[PDB]
């Protein structure tokens, strides 16, 4: 997260760590004692989820691992493009219980409106052009903004309507490279997914598409409760 | 570990994870729910201990993390010897309950005997010149020797009495750096703690000087009940 600071321990309860034998991955939300919901560009092979993370050197003494037991996508998803509907869903091999570190975050009844303030998080790249990591998440605010100047911003390509267009006019901060599958927060509702956006990160004029959690809620709830036939918003 | 193989997963259950900010120091031993063994000069400012743990790229899903709320060394030991009476008691901040890979060792009830085959495991060189280190524990089984061997072998530093002299008389076989700390289990019955040996590792001739457990039995036994001023054998 490039124009943050670094996450206060608490406030991102929700925030799940994507790793596997190469590494780190992306970040996820858990939303219920058994589901996390990601982007769909995040998935690998095999991965594990680590819950309750805060630094990476000093660990918190309630971190929980699990592994994906199933993994869920759009089955309308374009098969070329990427981050053509962001999203997927990860059922846990096993419940993971609340605590100090550890809390699910509750689906949107309502999408936000234009100009609300909402929150960025993720262990991604601070500096827009060098390889350079953090040990703890970091943390900023950003604007949900018209979608037009995403639509325009990327001319060259089609910005989905199942989208929320966020970030500062001028730059300045902005979501960054393995920042993906972060929940986009505002007023402590879930409201978006981290998907992609300019290159690099930050510049002015070039704000951060996040996939619009609304337009899925009855993708989700449908996959959660059982059918697994269900078909995404176009 | 110089000379062995991969432990099998469920074979090293009380074998704790010392590690800080700066990374991994050493290994260590679970004797009941509220106690670590280990060895003094595997001490530092702050460091944490990691339960559960086999592969530090794959996860177990029982793993467990405790902090360090008392250390305890001989009041007895030398100043400027880093391998004096080579032992540190741990009291950790929570007690570790078991589970599938988290399970403590016993104490011993009598000294083994010479000859015995005993098995030493740890994180630490498995290439004597080379700083590559494994991903999973290595296990490998050294006999115990003559103590003499130790003594003349290392005849320009003195070597105590209460420590057991281990190894493969040809060499090719040994403990190495990082694997301090770490038990020496003969015949199911912790033995000795990793203490130190030659440079590098498995040279012929040149066995590994362990800390005697058997000998410190009663200053364990009164540390853990409340005595706080036990003294150790000279
Ligand atoms: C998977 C995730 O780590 C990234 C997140 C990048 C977020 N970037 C900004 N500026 N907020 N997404 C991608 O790697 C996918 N990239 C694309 O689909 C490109 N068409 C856009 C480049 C980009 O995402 O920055
Ligand atoms: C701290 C612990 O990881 C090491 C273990 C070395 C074991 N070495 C062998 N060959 N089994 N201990 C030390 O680094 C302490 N070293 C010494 O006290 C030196 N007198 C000997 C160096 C050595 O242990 O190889």
């Amino acid at each position: 997260v490039f124009g943050g600071d670094e996450c206060n321990i608490n406030e991102h309860r929700s925030l799940v760590v994507l790793f596997n034998s190469n590494g780190f991955l992306c970040g996820g939300t858990l939303i219920n004692q058994d589901w996390v919901v990601t982007a769909a560009h995040c998935d690998s092979n095999n991965f594990q989820l680590l819950f309750g993370v805060h630094s990476k050197k000093i660990l918190n003494e309630d971190e929980q691992t699990r592994d994906p037991k199933e993994k869920f996508f759009c089955p309308n998803r374009k098969k070329d493009d990427e981050v053509d509907k962001d999203i997927m869903l990860i059922k846990l091999d096993s419940s993971v219980s609340n605590s100090e570190h550890i809390a699910p975050l509750s689906l949107p009844s309502s999408p936000p409106s234009v100009g609300s303030v909402c929150r960025i998080m993720g262990w991604g790249k601070t500096i827009p052009t060098k390889e350079i990591y953090p040990d703890v998440p970091h943390c900023a605010n950003i604007n949900i903004l018209d979608h037009a100047v995403c639509r325009t911003a990327y001319s060259w390509r089609q910005v989905a309507n199942t989208t929320l267009c966020a970030g500062i006019l001028q730059g300045g901060r902005d979501t960054c490279h393995f920042d993906s599958g972060g929940p986009l927060i505002c007023n402590g509702i879930f409201q978006g997914i981290v998907s992609w956006g300019g290159h690099p990160c930050g510049q002015p004029g070039e704000p951060g598409v996040y996939t619009k959690v609304f337009d899925y809620l009855d993708w989700i709830k449908s996959i959660i409760a059982g059918n697994k036939d269900a078909t995404c918003p176009p």
